């Protein structure tokens, strides 16, 4: 199946999944000079007050901090999207050093690491069927550099020796994750695609300006995860990120003047 190494990752991912080399593939770099400051734009409301995690999961490609979306419990509105979208879980992508990581460049300039909040447009009903849609999807991206320790990331990385390898998952209730969120919501915008397969153009694409600092310590902490299932030989759980793909017809707008 597919992953991130020299013989399953994502130059080889087209062969199983041909829309690699769609329309409105993402990750993109954002030329920041490009980018156009967009006043229809409404204000952008992140609604996590209510959140629920469950639970912590090693997929074999990353982890997943997974939510109640049984209901508008976690909400993202506003900004470019219509109506309302339910969170349904966050992960990241990281390298295996500091130079590298994010899938999202901006400027080029690649950050150790990318987190992504992924909700589902609830018109569709269940996130299954938002998946058939254009508009099915809207992430939440925001960039990861190494300095000071991020406090709101620390319970994640305390559980991740718990879930080490391939299918392994652990209890993560009571965890809030706008505690990963940078001060500011200035962002940038567009249309795109899950950045993994099946690579699905279901993407509303909003990623933050400001980058969280993590320190060494935490980012170092998932490195330690493995793609590999118990038992098996070890492959470190590293570049788990899909490089920028062309923009095509698509125009990057911004939040801020
Ligand atoms: C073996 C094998 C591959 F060589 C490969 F390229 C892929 S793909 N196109 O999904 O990345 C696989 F799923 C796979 F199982
Ligand atoms: C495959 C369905 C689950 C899933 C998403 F919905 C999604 F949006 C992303 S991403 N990197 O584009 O944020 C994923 F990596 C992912 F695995
Ligand atoms: O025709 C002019 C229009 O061109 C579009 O490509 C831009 O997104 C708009 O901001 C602009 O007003
Ligand atoms: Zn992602």
């Amino acid at each position: 199946h597919w992953g991130y190494g020299k013989h399953n990752g994502p130059e080889h991912w087209h062969k199983d999944f041909p829309i690699a080399k769609g329309e409105r593939q993402s990750p993109v770099d954002i030329d920041t000079h490009t980018a156009k400051y967009d006043p229809s734009l409404k204000p952008l409301s992140v609604s996590y007050d209510q959140a629920t995690s469950l639970r912590i999961l090693n997929n074999g490609h990353a982890f997943n901090v997974e939510f109640d979306d049984s209901q508008d419990k976690a909400v993202l509105k506003g900004g470019p999207l219509d109506g309302t979208y339910r969170l349904i879980q966050f992960h990241f992508h990281w390298g295996s050093l500091d130079g590298q990581g994010s899938e999202h460049t901006v400027d080029k300039k690649k950050y150790a690491a990318e987190l992504h909040l992924v909700h589902w447009n609830t018109k569709y009903g269940d996130f299954g069927k938002a998946v058939q849609q254009p508009d099915g999807l809207a992430v939440l991206g925001i960039f990861l550099k190494v300095g000071s320790a991020k406090p709101g990331l620390q319970k994640v990385v305390d559980v991740l020796d718990s879930i080490k390898t391939k299918g392994k998952s652990a209890d993560f209730t009571n965890f809030d994750p706008r505690g990963l969120l940078p001060e500011s919501l200035d962002y940038w915008t567009y249309p795109g695609s899950l950045t993994t397969p099946p690579l699905l153009e279901c993407v509303t694409w909003i990623v933050l300006k400001e980058p969280i600092s993590v320190s060494s310590e935490q980012v170092l902490k998932f490195r330690k995860l493995n793609f590999n299932g118990e038992g098996e030989p070890e492959e470190l759980m590293v570049d788990n990120w899909r490089p920028a793909q062309p923009l095509k017809n698509r125009q990057i707008k911004a939040s801020f003047k």
